[PDB]
DNA sequence: AAAAAAAAAAAAAAAAAAAAAAAA
DNA sequence: TTTTTTTTTTTTTTTTTTTTTTTT
């Protein structure tokens, strides 16, 4: 019956919130890589929306050379007229973020090549801001394994807090029952074997939508039968790779 | 006599229009692969035609670059004075899509290499749209069996629903034959063994349009002699690779 | 003494223009694979001739690649202007091919690789035109024996009619002998005879052309005797891999 | 003391150019392949020099590829211009060939692979012009022997004429001192000796040149004295792999 | 006390020498092929810096490949810009090396494989230059045995001089001890008793300069005593594969 | 109490610094072969370490290829942005080793196959520096033996000096104890006796850390007990494929 | 009641940590081999649990190649993006482990050849680790038994420490009992009993494990009689190759 | 009348898969082997299809080597992409098959090698799942008689509970029986001594498939003459040997 | 012990034609 | 006009190897 709650405030986003204030606080960058589906970049949208002074790009594969990069940037701080080119739009960037002690929230930040993260870099100190690089396990392994500990020697060393978020935490979907409002013992330990499956707060959420619009078309309450319903929509354990094959 | 059906609802293109429906509501990735000619491409093509701000694209081996999508994308969407750069046409899709709650079918989906599927999933995410991938059963095995689902991780964690058709069900060639004015045991028969050849649909509906069009020449009505012949050509039996050596 | 015929419609023709016709009517892809020298690609370029709406292109090794093969299409319509990138080109052949219901003749099809021949299957599908794909036994067997079975299965369910060219048939020799004025028994065995060769008919073109050159610059009338010294001439029998060593 | 003749219209040279004139004539492929040293590449090269419309490239293992063996074509064209692609190339060839019925000699043909020799197979077909193919007896092996006859079907099928010289005949010696101004017995003897030994006229050849070169020195006329010291030398009889060991 | 000779012309020298102007004046491929240690090399080399228009390579395992002996060559000829693909390098090579009746000195030809050696004689073929092979017996091996007579016969029938180099003779070890200024019989003996060792003058200048360096050390001139002492140094007839057994 | 010596000057090891500096002098390759535990290894890092213009590479069975020890002595050498493939890494080999007089010692040295060997031979040979060959009795015999005398003939022929380190020396051992302080006789027998087993030095060295360690800890001087007790462990009079047998 | 102890610190244990620990300090190769079912394998995984900068693989018959064992080694060092030539790998495996002081424990490393044992030989020499090979007795028996002791002549005297067992000790299953609460002198003389069967301690675990599974089931606590029924239990006994045969 | 039963559950079934429990539960190598024709293929067939997480796969002498072993594995587990080296496949089904709690039935392991059988027990140790051995006495023989038991110790050791099969019981044929609606005596007996045959079960079930439908085509039920006609077929006691000769 | 066959397959160039948008 | 870039790609192979097996 309750208008489902557009976010809750987790144990994961509130690590994430402080590894933020950290990378806005000492201006140095962080790396905030997590597995699909843990309640990331819902974390950088709502750090975004509460706080002043934050901007948040996502690097697309289209977005993911200097100049496109910087144009986000800019277009993501309102400068919709930025230059075209790769030196003026730098410059731009350096005119209107300096001064401010803002924090770009680089999101999906695994796609960014040498190139576009050495530029990143130069802007961040030239800048003295906070870049939390974000995305998966890759956004570590980009910067380490042979020849790319020396070419990202520079940028591995502007790193000073980094946080892997393995698996949602029993906290992070105990906070989001209780902001549904879901009592049950049984239903709590649903959400939880829920939550550890790949796309973990994904497949959370849709669990719980689908049961709430379910619940609410048939004018009753969620409880476990409604999340098990939905858990076993979405064909999430359907080897059609197999079926097709058979 | 009659003229033949465009198009007929049948199980499985309800099924997929299902699908269609879930993906768009959700705002989520739906895969949507089967066997050849088992309704997939003329059920989206349906849904297309009888529902507004539904776009569906076609991913040749030529369209199969981010630009190149991206372009297509963007030529469905009506905007023929599209950017010809990543990134630029990236963000015009980007505004043009948004607040529309929209669905973009990817035909022949799997063509699309781990860029282009990545560009698209993160297109969908800042859009909040329905993706349907289509295809045949590589779709998914694009997507699993070893260093492939680590990096389609994400890709894989927003797929909501994702439907199987391995062979037309009987009631798809019921419906059709009832569109077609068919009622004969023995025909609905030959229809139904017709089915389980390969390319299904594709067979069934060359058969049926021979079988009409040589009943409408001799001015007879239709049965199934004639769909005993139509099948009986198109030289599906004939190993052709072996009528040359021997 | 009368000229020589450059073309004469003959069974083996016949039986191709049927395929072809009904690939052009039916509007789904068909395969005319036959032994060399039976009487293909003179057909398929009569067909072109004597029929608008029609091109027909051979894929060499060079033009085996989907921007050189679909630049070979497009040189074909006239397109001279046609861009030089695979993505603008494809949708230059789709926007030409549009609305003409044509037939598109891919001459030595088995030089095609699953790349471009899923490329040109997509464009028949996405054009509605007629596709023929040509060559020998290998045009069929790319598509069967194993993972090519799986790989190739939506362009194997788009093949509605495949037309199989063994041997040249008496009948073509018999109209092929009437349209160069011949009657003699004999003369009708020996043609017989250099029809089974390898390279059937054009053996049997090069006999026939030299026979009539050396008849007319001795000033008399075609017989067995010129049919016998060209057929002995060409070397076909000649182990010239032994006639060294030995 | 006459200077020595470049060139002299043996026996041999004839039966080459009669089959590069039959090649050029019928517009089909022709073989041309001989042990080493009998007049191959002379001939061809005096058939290029004497005749108008008529290209030789010569096939290294460098120029073995499809690429760089169009590129020899257009070179030996005056094209230095071309394209550097498969594609481009082939399509400026076919257009510059094209109605010149000329006649590609393809010298040291051996070399060319499944690929190559297919695609100057297609070039041949849709230009029609006459294509000479040379080396050894592996240009006839390499389209015989197992799977190699069904690959190579339609370019055997192609081959109008094929030309064995196993050793230079009695005539192409007799020819050659006639041009020498050679008359004694003994002397016409030892050189019809010197035309066995392997590599007949490239041996032939280095022993007149060198007995002319000495008789020149020693202000004496040419006798068997200078040709047997000339075929002495050359160390032909020099077991020179047990020279070192005993 | 005097400067050691660089380089004295010897009796093998001589006759490597001759081989080699005999090869760059007809134009024909020269072997000079030898036991290890008996001048070869540094007769070529000498070759190269008296003559004009003489380049020499040699051919490492790295560099027995048609594209790395093609650089080798190229930067022989000062082309420090060649092209690094094989047709455009072999075409650079034909048209600097052509014009210049030059001598292309392939030492360690041995390594060269069938397809090296190939390109090679079709390079001098085609730009009429001399082809000087070295090595050891493996030269003239490689060429003879069964099949390989057939596969390089054309290679074979190209080489006009062969030299056979199997010891160091009386007469080059008598001009070595004349340039050295020795002139005791006894002294004269040990040269040549080392001479007949294996690396018959590798192991020569050897034991000379240690002789000669001894007595300059020691202030005396080279005698029988210094020469003796330098060849028991070396360690020439040590079984070291049984003095760790013993 | 001391710090343990980390290198000492030996007579093998002054034996082994004599070869190779008779190998850079005379720029010729040099064999260093001995049983395992004599002092090789380390008598030519030291020598690496003291002389300028020394390098030294070790091949491991995953080094033993031409391309990979190219690679080994470039990254040697300090080039590590060296070309990856043969011909190119020989040329830059060339280039940086040339005009040095430097010292390439392979140590391990019998891993190394023909081709190997052969390409470092061609490299010292166009380099004109010192090859010291190094390891055990297998470095001499894959250079006799049959077949592998006339393969190996010129490598053999090159090799100026080769030196046999059958077993430690007592000079060794007696130096040794010196630069450890010991002077008991019953001491010294016993580093006399421990030399004598299987891997001489490496045991030597093994037991007398240990014996160190253990006095350093009891706070007593190293005597004849503490080397007894550690050369009774190490257990290398353990039959252990008996032990586990009863 | 009590759960299941997952690993006790047996005597066989600590002798085998002493043994890791000398190859780890001493930086030599140790061998601990034994019969199977003593606790070599879960003291090796012990003993990498709870020391850091230990890296422990073991070899299976596919990956007993040098390039699979290297890929192994890489990937217990993390290094997922490890190259898969054997140079690079190799020098990857050098660099990363180099500095570390670490100890790989080739566990079962009686399936290594000669060349993947040498391999391993050389990267601890290079990188001063302590190699820890496992097994059985034909770990040694490998480098010894004629030719095998002169070509892992080097492996051999590299070997340090050398750990032999036999059997199963009376301290280690009384370690075991009073980790699983055991005190019946009968159920210690049984599980004594149990232990010199073949498998050791295999066998001993799982009649354990039985046991107290058993006892838990029936509400019980471990006794004699279930310890009993678990060792008649296993069928150790049984001679199958008979039973069938009457 | 009725259908034939598909499977039927046994005393010998429930022996077998009680062992496939024990198996999977003790996670350790459970060996299978009895006479022909006794229940036991088909019984892991349906253990396989009435339980998850559980493989089978059959050794045929085609796949008895490490490599294909491995990729039938695959296979089996649904990997039709599996890498084609050992190394690779071993990794991926260390990672497929780890965590599942899986067993892997090898069908007919007596084919299998010393080197398959100890990959496939490193397998399933380092993998955590039950591997059940199948076939005949052969499993076991392989493992004892002399050389064998000391090479296959390791694996003798895994083997945790072992099943003889000798022949069929009568609870087999009764439970059979009942399942195929027979009552009377006479047949009962009749089916055991059937039972009792070479290949026990494979012979029951051909006589009795037989006899039912012969009672089917006569429209009888099924009594002791349908059961004797059937056992008199097949030709069991028909000795092939003797007659021939005779 | 010796010769031949059938794959996987992975890292490394390099090089050349085509727009193609934008700022002064 | 003048320039600045820029980016997108599409093909060019090219090689180096790495077993895997299979038989005689
Ligand atoms: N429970 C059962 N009910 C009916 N038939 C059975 C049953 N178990 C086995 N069979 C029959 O046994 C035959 C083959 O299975 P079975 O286990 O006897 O083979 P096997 O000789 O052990 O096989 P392999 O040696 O190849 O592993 C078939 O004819 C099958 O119908």
């Amino acid at each position: 019956l309750p208008e489902p709650p557009r976010f809750v405030e987790t144990q994961t986003v509130k690590q994430i919130w402080t590894s933020m204030r950290f990378a806005s606080l000492t201006e140095s960058i962080a790396v905030v890589c997590g597995n699909p589906g843990v309640g990331k970049t819902e974390a950088a949208r709502e750090y975004r929306r509460t706080n002043n002074n934050v901007w948040m790009i996502t690097i697309t594969p289209s977005c993911a050379s200097v100049l496109e990069c910087l144009t986000e940037l800019a277009f993501e701080l309102g400068m919709n007229d930025a230059p075209r080119r790769k030196g003026p739009l730098s410059r731009a960037l350096r005119r209107r973020l300096e001064g401010t002690q803002g924090l770009v929230i680089i999101d999906e930040a695994d796609h960014l090549g040498a190139e576009v993260l050495e530029e990143l870099r130069l802007l961040q100190e030239s800048t003295r801001i906070g870049l939390v690089l974000m995305g998966n396990h890759r956004v570590y392994s980009n910067m380490t394994g042979g020849n790319r500990t020396v070419e990202f020697a520079r940028l591995f060393s502007r790193i000073a807090k980094r946080t892997a978020i393995n698996k949602t935490k029993k906290a992070d979907v105990k906070a989001i029952a209780d902001a549904w409002q879901i009592n049950g013992e049984k239903e709590l330990e649903l959400l939880q074997q829920i939550a550890q499956k790949p796309g973990a707060l994904r497949i959370l959420n849709h669990s719980l939508r689908l049961a709430a619009m379910t619940a609410h078309g048939k004018g009753e309450r969620v409880n476990e039968d409604y999340l098990r319903q939905a858990f076993r929509e979405l064909d999430l354990d359907v080897d059609i790779s197999t079926l097709l094959r058979n």
